[PDB]
């Protein structure tokens, strides 16, 4: 049970030069593992066979070493159709560790989520529940927070987030916590303010309503 | 202290016929008492002067009689100029006590109050109070009742009503109970129906919003 650690946990490029990657064993594998192509969506898809080498279609830029501890892998002439999740995975021990992710982003500049709470609709009010919707939306990078308000009152665990894909066309992220609250709990309180704190907004954002205004 | 009883408590006529109308004594009077005009928002005026003889420029229908105790107002010529409030009043005996009101109305047909709730402004909610006005409106006769529902709460106590003359025009009524509260009762609740019962509505008709509808 070998541990692989990659040392980028993420990475974002703007597409460019050298975007070399790197995974560590916690023994000696000795040019014994491979490098792979897990695209989101995807099935994974072989990239170096054994610490280099260069497996069987790899296109021109995609050399790495190693040997026999810490290994490396060379995005070198980067081509912004390989932005995949990437991994290390020992081979030649068993059980056959995989490493641990490496997301490659792509790093336009920090951008700030245009940021959009949604009331409830009165359907869900006819369901016996109620989620408040707070959108982000066309920002960067991920790192953000939500900090809902009911009649300002700093809530979580009523609360699932959702991570969009970076996406092809502007490189952006949206998020959406979905304040899911009874409808009881809903009745209580009507100021519905949702503090977004992110590094392209200036401020801690709070957008909020009233129950019963939109 | 003689009580005078007048025997139509109010009255209503279509201009028309004789409209004669009723007092009584608790005495003997004699033939020593008067007729009198208040008209509404004005100061009254003599009609008879002595149980008969038709003071000083009344027109030509205004006779009466008495002596001594039960005594007439005879309006028989009705003329719709006419409609005040009348007043049989003894006077030779101390102290001179008044009649009750004698109300003229007019008797067009019993028609349905077209009833309106209004909420109270978010100017009022900026006052840190709360008055709720229903309407009625455009009926007829002034026989209602407004039954206030606060998330249908059967109220009264926090609310005026206010009763307009009857119109020259349509001969019609409006009414506003007035459910003034406070804004913590206010944004105790949402339901604010107004349960109206009147002759010309054929149903207790309850007119109601929700606290943030309108």
């Amino acid at each position: 049970e070998i541990v692989m650690t990659q040392s980028p946990a993420t990475l974002s490029l703007s597409p460019g030069e050298r975007a070399t990657l790197s995974c560590r064993a916690s023994q000696s594998v000795s040019s014994y593992l491979a490098w792979y192509q897990q695209k989101p969506g995807q099935a994974p898809r072989l990239l170096i066979y054994d610490a280099s080498n260069r497996a069987t279609g790899i296109p021109a830029r995609f050399s790495g070493s190693g040997s026999g501890t810490d290994f490396t892998l060379t995005i070198s002439s980067l081509e912004p159709e390989d932005f995949a999740v990437y991994y290390c995975q020992q081979h030649s021990l068993l059980p056959r560790t995989f490493g641990g992710g490496t997301k490659v982003e792509i790093k336009r500049t920090v951008a700030a989520p245009s940021v959009f709470i949604f009331p409830p609709s009165d359907e869900q009010l006819k369901s016996g529940t109620a989620s408040v919707v707070c959108l982000l939306n066309n920002f960067y990078p991920r790192e953000a927070k939500v900090q809902w308000k009911v009649d300002n009152a700093l809530q979580s665990g009523n609360s699932q987030e959702s991570v969009t894909e970076q996406d092809s066309k502007d490189s952006t992220y949206s998020l959406s916590s979905t304040l899911t609250l009874s409808k009881a709990d809903y009745e209580k309180h009507k100021v519905y303010a949702c503090e977004v704190t992110h590094q392209g907004l200036s401020s801690p954002v709070t957008k909020s309503f009233n129950r019963g205004e939109c």
